[PDB]
C-alpha cells in the first residue's frame, strides 16, 4: 500500500476552504471523505450563517424577547462553548454582539462608520449573560435556546471557522484518516503528521501588513489549530481611519491594541478561534493573564514593531521566514 497526497478546495462559507490529506487507504475512501467534508461545509453554512436570512441562526434571532427555540445538539454544544468564553474572558469575545456587528457589516458595504447614538443603543442588546440555554436532562429531550434581551442577535462569525474545522477533523478521523491540514478561511488544523518519513506540519503566520502570498514565520506543529486573529483579515478605510472587524464590546468600536495579530495554538479550532478573538481584544498584558487559565494552549504574538513573542510550548518550533521579524526568546 502506498502513501497518496490529495487535496480538494472550494469557495464555501464565505471563504476558500482547502483540506489536503496523505492516506495509504485505497483513493476511493478518500474521495468519500472529501466528498463529505464539502458536503457538511455547504450544510453548516445553511445553519451558522450570520448573514443569510434562511439559516438556522437566523430563525433563533428572530425569536429574540421570546420563547425558548429547539435546536439540535450541535449548534447547543457550539452555543455553550461560546458562552464559556464569554465569561472567561469577561466578554471580550462576546457572540451575542449581531446588534452592533451588523451595524458595523453595512459600513463595511458602504464604507461608513455608524451613528454614535446608534451604536449606544446597539450595545444595549449584546448582553451574553441574557442568552439562557436549557436542556432536559430525560432520555431524548430537547436542546433550547432562549434570547431573553428583546432585539439581542447571535453573531458567531468568529468562531463559526473553527467549530466546522473541528468537526472536519472529526469527520476525517471517523473516515480512518489521520494526517491532513483543513484551512478554512485560514483557520488551520493540523491533524496527524505529514509525510517528507513523517514530520510535523509547519503552519504559516503572516506579516500583518502583508498581502498575505507568503508566511512571515512558521510553526511546526502536530494534532493542534492554528486560528490567527488580526485587523487586516477585513477591514474598510473613510478619511484616513481604517476600521476593522474585531469589535471592542466595551466601545462597540473596533478594537484599539497593542499587538497586530494573535495566534492560538489548542486542541479545538473551536476554542483557538475564541480565544484569538478574546485576545486581540485584551491585548498583550492581560491576554497573557487569560491564557494562564489554559495550560493547554499556546499563543503567538506579532506586535506592530514586528517583535515576536511565543509560549513555551512552541517558542523552539517557530521559524521566522521574513528577516523583518524577530522572535523574542
Ligand atoms: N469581540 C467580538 N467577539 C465575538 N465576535 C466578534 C467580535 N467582534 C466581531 N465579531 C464577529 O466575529 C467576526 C470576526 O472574526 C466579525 O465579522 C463578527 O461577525
Ligand atoms: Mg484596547
Amino acid at each position: 500500500a502506498r502513501v497518496r497526497e490529495y487535496s480538494r478546495a472550494e469557495l464555501v462559507i464565505g471563504t476558500l476552504c482547502r483540506v489536503r490529506v496523505y492516506s495509504k487507504r485505497p483513493a476511493a475512501e478518500v474521495h468519500a471523505a472529501l466528498e463529505e467534508v464539502f458536503t457538511l461545509l455547504q450544510q453548516q453554512e445553511m445553519v451558522l450563517s450570520a448573514n443569510r436570512d434562511d439559516s438556522a441562526l437566523a430563525a433563533l434571532n428572530a425569536q429574540a424577547g421570546s420563547a425558548p427555540v429547539v435546536v439540535d445538539r450541535s449548534l447547543y454544544a457550539l452555543l455553550e462553548r461560546a458562552l464559556f468564553f464569554a465569561e472567561k474572558s469577561g466578554g471580550a469575545f462576546n457572540p451575542a454582539l449581531g446588534a452592533v456587528v451588523k451595524l458595523w457589516n453595512i459600513g463595511f458595504d458602504r464604507a461608513a462608520v455608524p451613528d454614535p447614538d446608534a451604536l449606544k443603543e446597539a450595545l444595549t442588546r449584546c448582553d451574553f449573560r441574557q442568552v439562557h440555554l436549557r436542556a432536559g436532562v430525560s432520555v431524548g429531550a430537547p436542546h433550547t435556546v432562549q434570547l431573553a434581551q428583546a432585539g439581542m442577535q447571535l453573531d458567531l462569525g468568529a468562531i463559526a471557522k473553527g467549530f466546522l474545522a473541528d468537526k472536519i477533523v472529526q469527520l476525517l478521523t471517523a473516515h480512518a484518516l489521520d494526517s491532513a491540514l483543513v484551512d478554512l478561511g485560514g483557520n488551520i488544523f493540523a491533524l496527524g503528521l505529514k509525510y517528507g518519513q513523517r514530520l510535523e506540519w509547519n503552519v504559516g503566520i503572516r506579516d500583518p501588513h502583508g498581502t498575505g502570498q507568503k508566511p512571515a514565520l512558521v510553526v511546526s506543529v502536530r494534532d493542534c489549530s492554528v486560528v490567527t486573529s488580526g485587523a487586516y483579515e477585513r477591514f474598510f478605510e473613510r478619511d484616513g481611519v481604517r476600521y476593522h472587524h474585531i469589535i471592542d464590546p466595551v466601545t462597540g468600536f473596533p478594537a484599539h491594541t497593542d499587538v497586530d495579530s494573535v495566534s492560538i495554538f489548542a486542541p479545538r479550532s473551536t476554542d483557538a478561534a475564541a480565544l484569538a478573538t478574546a485576545c486581540f481584544v485584551l491585548g498583550y498584558e492581560k491576554s497573557c493573564a487569560l491564557l494562564r487559565e489554559f495550560p493547554g494552549v499556546d499563543a503567538l504574538f506579532i506586535f506592530p514593531d514586528k517583535r515576536v513573542r511565543a509560549s513555551a510550548g512552541i517558542v523552539d518550533r517557530v521559524r521566522v521566514l521574513d528577516a523583518r521579524f524577530v522572535l523574542e526568546r
